[PDB]
Formats: structure tokens, C-alpha cells, sequence
């Protein structure tokens, strides 16, 4: 059964106006600005941004690949496709 998501897990994350976004759940850094109550740090491939967002917006990424694992134009977007299937626990600071 699904555990709460924990830094570390690989989802698609969606925002308003964007299609579902290949993402991880970050850690926070020592010393790094806390996400709102609720909210997680989402790290978005590609983009390399960051945003807080609550797990309606989450779907795991083994789940929904074959789904949202597809192409598009957006800036960024086929670049993250490579990085969450071939190095998502990197740093790409």
C-alpha cells in the first residue's frame, strides 16, 4: 500500500497551464527556505525549477508514465523525459 510521498519520489507533477511535468520530491537543504504547511518541494526536470505543491497536483511517476511519459514542445520538457529515466537522483544544481 502507498506510504505519504517522502524526498526522493519520482511523480508527474501538474500546474495550471502546464502539461504534467516530470518532477521529484527534494529534500530541504539545511539552512534552505521551508515549504508552506502541506506543501512539498517539487524539483522539476528539465526546468530544473522549483515549486511547492500538495499531492492533488503528484501522480507517481511509475503509475503515469505511460500516460504523460510522451513528447512536447514545452521549454525543457523532453530534457526532463531523459533526466527522471536516466538520472533523477542527481544533482543538477
Amino acid at each position: 500500500m502507498p506510504h505519504a510521498f517522502k524526498p526522493g519520489d519520482l511523480v508527474f507533477a501538474k500546474m495550471k497551464g502546464y502539461p504534467h511535468w516530470p518532477a521529484r520530491i527534494d529534500d530541504i537543504a539545511d539552512g534552505a527556505v521551508k515549504p508552506p504547511p502541506n506543501k512539498y518541494p517539487i524539483f522539476f526536470f528539465g526546468t530544473h525549477e522549483t515549486a511547492f505543491l500538495g499531492p492533488k497536483d503528484l501522480f507517481p511517476y511509475d503509475k503515469s508514465k505511460d500516460k504523460y511519459g510522451k513528447p512536447n514542445k514545452r521549454k525543457g520538457f523532453n530534457e526532463g523525459l531523459w533526466e527522471i529515466q536516466n538520472n533523477p537522483h542527481a544533482s543538477y544544481s
